[PDB]
């Protein structure tokens, strides 16, 4: 990229459906490498709206510039759990007078981790952060406690965030293993009609996705019992 230095991948703009971008951005996590963390932009007539940030303020003025500069209103941004990974551009959208959304659950999470909260807040199992064009879901307990996806539904796309995990459920400290099945058959139950289905930490997939994190979520409750 343009730089002077060594190499943290350079955050990457890709077109996913007509008014739906996914935006890569990458941070070294420690027992983890460089981490991928996947969002979207979606786009509404000359205004768009951030599903999750990126990981640090730097790449979410970035990721906020270039819509702008193709003539992109940035109207809101949600944030899909509390994880630094969703929220890390909070605060730069904040001081930008751009609306922060988070659940009211995420809210508090980020308030006993003393980060900078969303500025508006939502509460219940549904929020239409766009009606009929955006909407947000709790599906339960299980990456976090917070965890929501969000859901396009002239597209029928589905970012899981970190909720989706098909290939293996990643970090667990902040996670409810005995709660996450359930949060994953009831997620299969609303949105097995994803045409796509955009994980946090895996590449975009499919419907199976869902059924992939769900038989996951249950391998998880096996090893549970270990002694
Ligand atoms: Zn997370
Ligand atoms: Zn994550
Ligand atoms: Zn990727």
């Amino acid at each position: 990229g343009p730089g002077v230095g060594e190499s943290l991948p350079d955050l990457k703009i890709e077109k996913l459906d007509e008014g739906v971008y996914v935006h890569t951005s990458f941070e070294e996590v420690n027992g983890w490498g460089v981490v991928p963390k996947h969002g979207l932009v979606v786009l509404v007539n000359a205004e768009a709206y951030l599903i999750d940030t990126p990981f640090t303020a730097k790449d979410t003025e970035k990721l906020v510039t270039w819509f702008v500069e193709r003539g992109y209103k940035i109207k809101g941004s949600i944030s899909s759990h509390f994880h630094s990974d969703s929220t890390g551009g909070i605060e730069w959208l904040n001081s930008r007078s751009i609306p922060t959304y988070a659940s009211e659950l995420t809210n508090e999470l980020l308030k006993k981790d003393g980060k900078v909260q969303a500025t508006n807040s939502f509460s219940g199992v549904n929020y239409w952060l766009v009606k009929n064009k955006i909407e947000v879901f709790y599906p339960g307990p299980g990456h976090t406690p917070d965890n929501v996806v969000v859901w396009l539904p002239e597209r029928k796309i589905l970012f899981g965030g970190c909720f989706i995990k098909p290939y293996g459920l990643g970090n667990l400290g902040d996670a409810n293993i005995e709660a996450w099945p359930k949060s994953a058959k009831l997620l299969k139950s609303k949105y097995g009609k994803a045409k796509l289905v955009v994980p946090s930490h895996s590449e975009v997939g499919d419907a199976s996705l869902l059924k992939l994190t769900l038989e996951q979520a249950v391998k998880g409750l096996n090893e549970s019992k270990k002694p």
